[PDB]
């Protein structure tokens, strides 16, 4: 037993209002009232469609990831990393891949800036469609269960997704969603001696999940990572001073690059 598994107990006891709290508490927040409320009115210029914008734009504003040449964005869903990507100086084509369909996120047309480079695809199943060269790899698949013997099973199929489709050089950026799983640990270090990078946690992730991602230009022992987590997890069910501080959301521009 490990001490992420601990803290998921406690998460997992919590009073739903309690939970509610525990979720927000000293995280991260970005601010989208805005950003929302014009998309809901067709405007497709500024606007992140999604939080993950912001969220990719602290990994690549640290040089955690820098996205260049050919992205492929695995479940892009409405389309916050690809759209993201798209601006990017280095950045050439952004595909970016998702299921969609009745109760999953669907892409959604923009007008930003670089948006002409990025061609969104709903209704695949990226687990069972082949590899393709790329030299920037996304990746924010990995949906949240109580049961954390379901997360390392879930999180064990997508970095047995990623690695068939990484080169040498490759430019990355995973969703690990339970790295704390020995399972996950052991897979973690494999991939990292055979690829490199760490994993990393952001600021903007919620409290009520242990995700990680693996991202390239990093460096980092595994399992100490993974605990420094769990510990900051687990300190931050006692919390004395628990609003979540704002960004500003990401603006993205408008029109085309050629
Ligand atoms: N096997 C699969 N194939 C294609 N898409 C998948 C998938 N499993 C999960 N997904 C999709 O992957 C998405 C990841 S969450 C979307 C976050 C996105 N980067 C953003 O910034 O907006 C989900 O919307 C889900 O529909």
């Amino acid at each position: 037993e490990t001490l992420g598994e601990k803290w998921k107990s406690r998460l997992n006891a919590l009073g739903k209002s309690e939970f509610q709290i525990y979720k927000k508490s000293g995280i991260q927040e970005v601010d989208r009232t805005l950003a929302k409320e014009g998309i809901k009115r067709g405007e497709t210029d500024h606007h992140a469609v999604s939080r993950g914008s912001a969220k990719l734009r602290w990994f690549v504003e640290r040089n955690l990831v820098t996205p260049e040449g050919k992205v492929v964005d695995l479940g892009c869903g409405r389309g916050g990393w690809s759209y993201y990507c798209g601006g990017l100086k280095n950045v050439r084509e952004v595909k970016g891949l998702t299921k969609g369909g009745p109760g999953h996120e669907e892409p959604i047309p923009m007008s930003t800036y670089g948006w002409n480079l990025v061609r969104l695809q709903s209704g695949v199943d990226v687990f069972f469609i082949p590899p393709e060269r790329c030299d920037t790899l996304l990746c924010d698949i990995g949906e949240s269960s109580p049961n954390p013997t379901v997360e390392a099973g879930r999180t064990l199929r997508v970095l047995n997704l990623v690695e068939n489709w990484l080169s040498n050089n490759t430019q990355f950026c995973v969703k690990v969603l339970n790295p704390y799983m020995s399972s996950v640990i052991e897979k973690m270090e494999a991939l990292q001696r055979k690829h490199g990078g760490a994993l990393v946690r952001n600021p903007l992730s919620r409290n009520s999940t242990h995700e990680m991602y693996w991202v390239s230009n990093a460096s980092g022992n595994i399992v100490s990572s993974v605990n420094m987590i769990s510990r900051m997890l687990i300190n931050r069910f006692t919390m004395r001073h628990k609003k979540a501080t704002y960004e500003p959301d990401v603006d993205l521009g408008s029109g085309t690059r050629n």
